[PDB]
């Protein structure tokens, strides 16, 4: 057989698994492999990476899906769930002797037509009105499941992205670091100007507070030095045992002398430190940490101005860093080092605590997406009321435009319009209310001169004003998802040649 239907049907099976996960209180499945590791997550990207595929034509949809994950993060499920509807409606078109080429031309024309529509519906907002940045945050956090400490978590994120606003009006997501650590509860979240180092000093005799501390970036294991060649040192006489081991320690004082004379105050070693070396740095009063992974040496260098140094026998003052305060307090038992710079805080760090390891993990995945969804708005300054209301408005005006196009092309244009009403349908069944009935009332609000912010509320269950409640999203999550759906639908309608090759490289 031609096996042409097996391609369009292969993608629908993958959409049903994710269609049920779309929504605030949407359930999830668990397709664990033959290993035994059980795990559940309310995210469409976590299942695709683990879900297996049997046919080779079920991979292009996963590759394109990962593109939006590294740009906005949220909104990938809305593109794969809607694409499956175009394939289902396409089956009805093939019955009427319609070639796929005529269907592809309708999506490309309808997709581009929806671009200019979203630009006119989007309103303008300010670049500093904090009141506008508060509603956009909770709109995405409440959907993930965090009805405990949301009124305060949104204020810790909006204040962090607003402080890292460069002169060109841009925001970066790498400068914001996250650290997970179980503690008292989630309310312990607090904003910090500097960066934290989850380590404890090896001596409580260090200065409690120091102003204008010069960072000394170290990149050498503070241990006994040995020749690279195969040649050990045999000790025998009771007198020769205090030379080969003592002379090596004298080099540390000579090394610290050059570092101390340059105005140094602290130090951070990438590797561990010898047990005997911890006694001299304590009795003499020298601040220094042990084991600093590469992930930390980078942020601590560019932030404080320090540069990477390979040779320690020439650490001049120009190579040292710069900071404002270096305090190390104890909380919840363990302690942490602080490295702030009030002169020019070019980076920030937000610590998160929790009671169980599962809580700190879920909340850690939302802080990285919340800073991205709001970053695009600060740079663009345009938002559109979401809540399943943007697609409802397109299903009313696009129908009138179909009358202009004549011939056998208007069939494909209308097929794309009636396929967008599936998003609010899933939200209806998730709340336990009928869909075909409520869809008759939602259209009454958008009759003609009615408001353009009417949407369904899963909480109350009645049509209300989505603008006053706090349901709003940017304009890039919609145009990108709709554009990605049309760009991926052609991969199933244009393909046809499927020869069983061998060793194609």
């Amino acid at each position: 057989r031609d096996a042409q239907r097996m391609n369009i049907l292969a993608g629908r099976i993958i959409a049903e698994t994710v269609r049920s996960t779309l929504g605030p209180k949407g359930m999830d499945k668990m397709l664990v492999d033959d290993l035994g590791d059980v795990v559940v997550t309310n995210d469409g990207v976590t299942i695709l990476r683990e879900m297996s595929v049997e046919h080779p034509a079920a991979k292009m949809l996963i590759e394109v899906a990962k593109t939006q994950e590294k740009e906005v993060g949220d909104g990938t499920t809305t593109a794969v769930v809607v694409a499956g509807e175009l394939l289902r409606k396409a089956e009805e078109l093939l019955d009427q002797n319609v070639h796929p080429t005529i269907v592809v031309k309708g999506y490309q024309a309808a997709a581009q037509k929806a671009q200019e529509l979203l630009k006119t519906i989007a309103c303008e907002v300010g670049a500093q009105d904090k009141e506008i940045l508060t509603k956009i945050a909770m709109t995405s956090i409440t959907g993930k499941g965090a009805e405990k400490a949301k009124e305060k978590l949104a204020e810790i994120i909006v204040e962090a992205v607003s402080a890292v606003v460069d002169d060109e009006g841009k925001v970066d997501k790498d400068l914001i670091k996250i650290e997970k650590k179980s503690g008292a509860s989630i309310d312990d979240t607090e904003l910090i100007k500097g960066v934290l180092v989850d380590k404890e000093r090896v001596s409580a005799q260090m200065p409690k507070k120091v102003t204008d501390a010069k960072i000394a970036l170290l990149n050498c294991a503070i241990e006994i030095k040995e020749t690279e060649t195969d040649a050990e040192i045999r000790i025998t006489d009771p007198a020769k045992l205090m030379e080969f081991i003592e002379q090596e320690e004298k080099m540390l004082k000579d090394m610290v002398a050059e570092i101390k004379a340059s105005g140094a105050n602290v130090l951070f070693c990438q590797k561990g430190i010898d047990d005997l070396a911890q006694h001299y740095l304590a009795k003499e009063g020298i601040v220094a940490a042990r084991r600093v992974k590469k992930s930390d040496m980078e942020k601590l260098a560019k932030a404080t101005g320090a540069n990477v140094i390979t040779n320690i026998k020439d650490l001049s003052a120009q190579d040292l860093g710069d900071a404002g305060l270096v305090e190390e307090r104890k909380i919840s038992g363990d302690s942490m080092i602080f490295v702030e710079e009030c002169k020019h805080p070019k980076a920030v760090t937000m610590l998160i605590r929790g009671t169980t390891e599962h809580v700190i993990e879920e909340v850690a995945r939302a802080v990285d997406d919340a800073v991205g969804v709001v970053g695009c708005t600060i740079e663009d300054g345009r938002i559109v009321s979401g809540g399943g209301s943007t697609e409802v408005e397109l299903s009313m005006k696009l129908r009138e435009y179909a009358e202009g196009i004549s011939g056998r092309e208007q069939l494909a244009v209308r097929a794309f319009a009636d396929a967008l009403e599936v998003i609010p349908r899933t939200l209806a069944e998730n709340a336990g209310l009928d869909a075909i009935e409520i869809l008759v009332k939602v259209r009454a609000a958008h009759a003609s001169n009615g408001n353009k912010c009417a949407g369904l509320n899963v909480f109350t269950g009645a049509v209300e004003d989505m603008c006053e409640n706090g349901v709003v999203e940017p304009l890039r999550v919609k145009t990108q998802a709709i554009q990605s759906a049309a760009e991926s639908t052609e991969m199933l309608l244009r393909i046809d040649d499927v020869i069983a090759a061998e060793k194609l490289r």
